């Protein structure tokens, strides 16, 4: 045929979980290949990241030739940063495919049973989550999208701007306003509010079963998502008022 529409092709979690052969369900343990250090290469930042090659190369290892844990993480955080809420959801489906499949040979396999050290990533991957969810649009409008953030430091700002009036220009400068993310909101359609909040409860879903899995199979080494819950319940309660005011039932 020819080039399929869009940046990455579909990702596919049947692919993604099936064991690589019979005798080595999840492969070797690629970390010394050319293959993994271009993947982080590619992810390092101050130098830009390169997220799309993230997404394939980390998704084409994971389809072919290994399971790991490392990989799965960081391809999360590539369709993240790539695709929005609805990427960061698939890697939390994969993450809890892969720990529901292959616990006993996902590299990197257990020393001493330090099953902590071993999900490292994954207690990374929480504090990151919460980064990311704050940075989802909740609005697309008036030439900019605002998020979370943005409506928290417009906050900010106002009330900086009351405390101290005559730097209102420089605290102004370079941050959103209230007045502009209203303005911002109130051009943006019922249909990025309706899929919002859809993708933002398919989100907490994939949360909800990830960390299931991970109380069965961790216990008391489990890493914690109370950073990644408590700001999706921010973003979530946030997205819900600017749909309403907008319209949307
Ligand atoms: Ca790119
Ligand atoms: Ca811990």
């Amino acid at each position: 045929g020819l080039v399929p529409r869009g940046s990455h092709m579909p990702i596919n979690l049947p692919e993604l979980l099936t064991p690589i052969s019979e005798a080595s369900p999840s492969g070797d343990d690629l970390l010394f290949s050319n293959e993994f250090d271009a993947i982080q290469d590619a992810r390092r930042y101050d130098k830009e990241a390169d997220w799309g090659f993230v997404v394939d190369h980390a998704g084409e290892l994971l389809r072919t030739r290994t399971k790991d844990l490392r990989l799965a993480v960081w391809l999360t955080e590539a369709l993240a940063l790539e695709d929005g809420i609805t990427g960061l959801t698939e890697g939390y489906a994969l993450l809890e495919g892969l720990c529901r499949e292959f616990w006993d040979t996902f590299h990197p396999l257990p020393e001493d049973d330090d099953i902590e050290h071993r999900l490292g990533n994954v207690a990374w991957l929480s504090g990151r989550t919460a980064e990311l969810l704050r940075a989802v649009p909740l609005t697309d409008g008036a030439s900019n999208a605002f998020s979370t953030l943005d409506w928290e430091v417009a906050q900010h700002v106002a009330q900086s701007i009351k405390r101290d009036p005559e730097h209102a220009d420089d605290i102004a400068r370079g941050k959103p306003s209230i007045e502009q993310i209203d303005a911002s909101r109130r051009v943006t359609s019922i249909a990025f509010y309706t899929a919002l909040l859809a993708n933002l409860k398919a989100f907490e879903f994939a949360l909800d079963a990830f960390e299931e899995r991970l109380v069965e199979r961790a216990g008391d080494s489990a890493p914690s998502f109370r950073q990644a819950r408590d700001a999706f319940e921010t973003v979530y309660r946030l997205a819900e008022r600017f749909a309403r005011e907008q319209g949307y039932t």
